[PDB]
């Protein structure tokens, strides 16, 4: 049989070794079952608690149990967590205390919208990203996340300047996200759009996303987890999107009288990241 | 005297404990080594197989071990594998279970060629790339891992499509290579080639490769660990290559006759992470 | 009474059991103070340093210590060290024998200056990064780290070489830092700029900076966490500067007979990670 379930005494009257205890191991008198009660039962029941905080069984025969089953709670059990909801309740296992590697990255910006002149129109900035450590947590639930939306695009017609992202939160750190690209009409070029920053507690590494560009360029900024993106001169609005998490679209372009409607910038994403026994 | 070897019984007529040995303590009439035997040998199993899994050899003096080898077992015995050959194998040691943080990255194409006219070429396309955290991974010998190639160039002259890029595949799971860009005659811009694409089991969490321009800006898409790099106005084919794996080749420009081929592209690699007691 | 100061024996006559002691369980005869003293003490020395060694207080009754305080060695006492000053010592703890993922990135270098003409200044380098997971270094002190000075803006006047920034160590392996840019008169423009490099002890992976363009593109020095950034077309010198740790300025831009000094060099900074019950 493999489960013993083997805490020795189990509440059989036992007693802490005291002084003398310790400054010899025994004493000249009997060896009473009271004392070798405990020192029995507390080494038992603790490699019993190791054995079975990593969800294993104490076996009788194996004599390793994954190497005192710290294999399966340092190289296993890590089970990662993406969140891409809108918004929604992170649940915390019962025995987690700590996240490790939190990532978060702001919504990228949509960028601007070109009509059939000369002049070009700006892609919006890229998302802000940031990563923290050792977060502590306590057990139940976790704070609702909130991520930023993708980059919305009006597509009115030429010359209305693209929405910007939205901004993500979570463990009291904020991700602002990219700010959208700019439209303007002929014989004119747009400003460069800023991107997105960090707000909030200060996260060990930040990284402030991409800002966009006049529209000489037109290259949308990125994140951690995406690139700057690049124009595309199609005369059916191909308006191809952001390549990653965060990033922002490349937006319009002017050639050959035709009006492109703007890049697309991706939404952010949450990456949290801890050892539990239980279902992720 | 720091080696003991110390497992208690070895075969020293063991026994399992009763139920009652476990609800209460010890029974107070005659003893029975029969019994402590057991009892202090599984105790003693368990602490030196972690003495052990760690590749330490147990001591009696020293009383730590280095935290019982955990500290050598968590922070120590981190092992890093890099992977470069296009054909091979992973050997997986014995004491591996579960394989974390599978980064790997596709190759990325090269740029296009461009005659002595007016308008330049496509900029190569970056390979895609990903990660996969705590993968089961059975002792022994691993499914063989496949690389990308780099970005090939097709250096017989101007005018000709650059080499394609080369998928890399490991565990289910696999990075499509960036195709090459494009080559174009005098007064036509190129058209954008895509960058590399995720196939196979889905990754945790994936990073679709940079993908080229038409030309005008001629940047060659970046990766996971390659950023975007820009063409090259030199006229003696200097055509600097991408920074680094994943990336794609820049594209040959086009002012006053030149023969740019382009840069190329370098190949993808796949970095894994493992916990053992042997070499890396 | 939580604390019990818990090795069981502190010099309480101990004596090793003999080999043929090691082969078999207890003998048939008389129970001996020297053998039971060890062979608990042993055990209770061991639990009590991963206790202890995990920055945890021994207990009495909780039987579980956060089990073993493992998750203290595991997720908890993961404590990250960011390093941003110019220079100086970087303390190890006493029980720190190895740093995890020690992540470095060079120093940027500012763009070119460009004075009122057709033509643009060119940009700067990007610092170049490198990570080295699982390093051993020694308890005690580290080499004193030397992270890369930010690139300063060469404001000396129209078309003079950028200010470059430093090149960061640490640990026996020095990543290149980013040059500077090219400064050019009207009517003329530079080539491109190379950046930061990885020497020293070659490491798991590395990251060569971003290098800038000729000046037509212009764009920022990029690197592992700074994402290039673009040109600013404005009348008063907006001179937009890199995002993040390591890029470079994008140089000195001009239009309508403008006089923008261009970006400056972002600096160098050092990410290490280490386990230990002290606090950074």
């Amino acid at each position: 049989m493999a489960s013993i379930n083997l805490p020795f005494s189990l509440s059989g009257s036992k007693r802490i070794p005291t002084s003398e205890e310790l400054a010899d191991g025994y004493q000249c008198g009997p060896l009473d079952v009271e004392l070798d009660n405990w020192l029995m039962w507390w080494l038992t029941g603790q490699v019993d608690g190791v054995i079975e905080g990593a969800g294993l069984t104490t076996d009788d025969t194996d004599l390793a149990r994954l190497y005192k089953a710290i294999q399966s709670m340092t190289s296993g059990n890590l089970r990662t967590v993406v969140l891409t909801a809108a918004s929604g309740n992170l649940p915390i296992p019962s025995d987690v205390s700590v996240l490790n590697w939190v990532r978060a990255v702001g919504g990228g910006g949509a960028g601007g919208n070109s009509n059939t002149g000369n002049s070009k129109a700006s892609g919006g900035g890229g998302g802000a990203g940031f990563d923290r450590f050792n977060v502590a947590v306590t057990p139940g639930s976790n704070v609702p996340y909130t991520v930023g939306a993708a980059g919305a695009v009006n597509g009115l017609g030429a010359g209305y300047n693209g929405g910007a992202g939205g901004s993500t939160a979570i463990l009291g750190t904020t991700a602002g996200g990219g700010a959208g690209g700019l439209g303007v009409n002929n014989n004119a070029t747009a400003v460069q759009v800023n991107g997105g920053t960090t707000s909030g507690t200060t996260p060990e590494i930040s990284y402030p996303g991409g800002l966009g560009t006049e529209g000489i360029v037109g290259t949308g900024g990125g994140s951690v987890l995406s690139q700057p993106t690049q124009r595309a001169f199609t005369n059916a609005g191909n308006n191809n999107p952001a390549n990653s998490w965060g990033g922002g679209g490349p937006g319009g372009s002017d050639f050959g009288g035709a009006w492109q409607p703007g890049g697309v910038g991706k939404q952010g994403i949450i990456i949290v990241q801890y050892f539990s026994r239980f279902a992720p």
